[PDB]
């Protein structure tokens, strides 16, 4: 019920640079969404710096420990990159001596071996589990031990509205592999962030979009 | 005769790392060679972070007015990341809105549009000027416009012993492109830090090697 600062920076600046937008538009399954979200408008310099900061922070923040931040190929080789350096700058002693790594897509993995490392996939988002699949296949093959996942924004959704689980796209991850799945922030965020910006009517019609496909 | 700051920082994180290490190296050629340089073991958060500052402020150092970072797939992908954040936080208004792209090795363009941007084109090491050459192409089919290259060392070799006008590598492609080649360090820099580190015999020895094979 409360954003943190970062949480805030975020979701302000993923409103100005069009990277969050909201409207109408319909997903692949064909569902109403209220919004629509691009990481890839985090496109300048101080964006990407902006960026990184707010992953480092959730990370720091998630007490998860690791070794290796991986990114996916192509969209998290440079998420990887600047979270690895943001951490050591802004995390302290603890974060000095993370490393990073990422696959070719066709050895396949760029940077020290794996073997015995703990690792933190990081990505831009997620939702079947195809690259989370992948990337496990890929850390599995050189003994590294995956410890968790972070994306930017969870869509916080039923995956289906027969499930009677009601598992999100993160939670079906979370649950398979074992591993908590980060996020910078979540569609109840992004409600919070929107008090008093936006009027009662539109207000309700997105807390109303939370019920019907809201997880759990 | 002098060596900048950033530029004596990143030659002591080089050869802390490893990064840069010294004794007798052979390269494709067969050429004796009296070091070995490999930009990849700059790979911690820490180290990333120096390594992004380095690039930046040789960067700002040389006032080449550009609009994008490119890095060629796949290792110029993070390095165009984090050295475009870094700018950003340390160069002041200038650097704010400058953007990355890179390419898909098989759009191929990952970014904004290039069409009538200024490119920086951003990679580790240049030899034959292969990546720089593909590069080019890339960026002159989305109408993008060159107008400078950096890599971290400038080996400052001549390609051949028998060409007369005895250019590097690096001097090879600014000739053909019509840019600049800059470079955290070059051979004169490494040189010039060894300056009291090792003794009279061995500075002679790798004062000789800048002789035998340093271009022009
Ligand atoms: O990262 P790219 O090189 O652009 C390839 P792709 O578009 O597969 O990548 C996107 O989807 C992935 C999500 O997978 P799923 O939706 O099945 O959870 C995630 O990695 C995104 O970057
Ligand atoms: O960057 P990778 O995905 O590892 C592919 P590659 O090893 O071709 O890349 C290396 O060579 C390039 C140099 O080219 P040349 O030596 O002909 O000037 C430069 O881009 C390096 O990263
Ligand atoms: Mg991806
Ligand atoms: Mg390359």
């Amino acid at each position: 019920i409360m954003l943190e600062d970062y949480q805030k920076n975020f979701l302000e600046l993923a409103i100005e640079c069009q990277a969050l937008r909201f409207g109408s538009f319909k997903l692949k399954s064909g569902r109403e969404s209220p919004y629509f979200f691009n990481l890839g408008l985090f496109n300048t310099g101080k964006l990407l710096s902006n960026l990184a900061t707010a992953y480092a922070i959730a990370i720091i923040q998630s007490d998860l420990k690791f070794d290796v931040i991986f990114g996916p190929a192509y969209k998290g080789i440079p998420l990887a990159a600047i979270v690895c350096v943001k951490l050591a700058e802004i995390g302290g002693s603890k974060f000095q001596n993370i490393q990073y790594a990422f696959n070719r897509k066709e050895g396949i993995i760029v940077g020290s071996a794996l073997e015995n490392k703990r690792i933190l996939i990081i990505d831009d988002v997620m939702t079947a589990g195809t690259a989370i699949n992948e990337a496990f296949e890929i850390i599995s093959n050189a003994k590294g031990q995956v410890v968790g996942s972070i994306i930017a924004l969870d869509r916080q959704e039923v995956v289906s509205t027969d499930d009677k689980e009601g598992l999100s796209a993160t939670q079906t991850v979370s649950k398979k592999y074992g591993i908590p799945v980060l996020s910078i922030v979540s569609l109840i965020h992004i409600i919070t962030y929107l008090e008093g910006r936006i009027t009662a009517e539109e207000k309700s019609k997105i807390e109303q979009y939370l019920q019907t496909y809201g997880a759990s």
